[PDB]
């Protein structure tokens, strides 16, 4: 019958896997905060600004996560802006009112990589759906274009959604496209970012009939949720955006202009993957999530994805701040 207030923030690390990098630098350990308030009820939240991507850091974030919880046990008060204390702030009150639905399915589009024969014979296993994701622009355009057409020609059921992170010139992008056989464009869900320009990524999606989504243009300053050819989906990463709520009216966003909406990982531990796939299942119920990060990590903490067999720390072993 209790309505009173309790809180903890915790403070921790996870060693990545050897060898992670993001945008052409390495990462070796996650560091990041959870905050759990307490009314009487319990809810949860993680509060991860992720280097180079977030403008914030995990320090910052700390300050601003204690000042809004120094706050919130007093009574109820205004949400932080900064993004990864919004979200994870968000998240926990979410659980406390029992407002983040429970879900069935914790999924993800799995990150392909390597040999790509060997993929053929993994993507045939797939039971389902068969959607997945492959990182292009790595190796140069007409070998992925040429890799893309081999996947997409060995099974005809396969949805790939790919992603430059802008790394071509309007020329490349026409390099990758002319190797891929545009009776099969169609299943490429869509590529991610392809140019180095927001205008040249359009030019490409209208030019060659292949889908492009938008990633890191939505954190720009004055990105707007628009309508245009070839624009086929957005990448909406949580922890880089701020609340659930704005989370929700972005994807609200995308669906009214015939959108689809990927909720996608800022490489969150486990807790925060979880809530990410519960988002999902919410608010995306047909689009499976971006989501499969975790095996480059270590372990799990606090709260398990379903299925990994990762190590677990629980919440004991944690650094508290409160
Ligand atoms: O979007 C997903 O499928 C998973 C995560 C992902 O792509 C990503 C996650 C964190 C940082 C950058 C990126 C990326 O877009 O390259
Ligand atoms: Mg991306």
């Amino acid at each position: 019958g209790s309505a009173m207030r309790s809180a903890q923030v915790y403070r921790w690390q996870i060693p990545m896997d050897a060898g992670v990098v993001l945008r052409d630098r390495r990462l070796k350990t996650r560091d990041g905060l959870y905050v759990c308030l307490r009314e009487g009820r319990e809810g949860w939240g993680e509060i991860s600004p992720l280097p180079g991507f977030s403008q914030e850091t995990w320090e910052e974030a700390q300050s601003v996560l204690l000042a809004w919880v120094n706050n919130w046990l007093a009574g109820d008060c205004e949400l932080p802006q900064m993004p990864s204390v919004a979200f994870g702030v968000s998240c926990a009150l979410a659980e406390l009112t029992d407002t983040l639905p429970q879900a069935a399915n914790y999924r993800a589009a799995p990150l392909c990589n390597g040999d790509p024969d060997d993929l053929i014979l993994k993507l045939a296993d797939m039971p389902g759906e068969k959607v997945a994701k492959v990182k292009v622009g790595l190796y140069e355009a007409v070998r992925d274009g040429m890799v893309v057409n081999l996947l997409l020609e060995a099974i005809p059921d396969l949805h790939l959604r790919l992603d430059a992170n802008r790394a071509w010139t309007p020329l490349k992008g026409q390099q990758f496209a002319k190797y891929v056989n545009p009776d099969y464009r169609d299943r490429i869900a869509f590529l991610e970012e392809p140019c180095k320009t927001r205008d040249d990524s359009r030019a490409f999606a209208r030019e060659t009939g292949i889908a492009i989504a938008w990633d890191e243009s939505l954190r720009e300053p004055d990105f707007a949720f628009v309508a245009e050819e070839g624009v086929r989906a957005v990448v909406i990463k949580p922890t880089l955006t701020g609340s659930l709520e704005k989370v929700r009216e972005q994807v609200q966003a995308a669906h009214a202009l015939g959108l689809t909406a990927v909720i996608s990982s800022s490489i969150e531990s486990s807790l925060g993957l979880t809530q990410l796939a519960r988002i999902a299942a919410w608010l995306t119920p047909d689009t499976i999530p971006g989501l499969d990060t975790l095996d480059l990590m270590q372990a799990q903490q606090v709260r398990r994805w379903p299925g990994s067999t990762l190590p677990v720390v629980e919440v004991d072993a944690l650094e508290r701040l409160l």
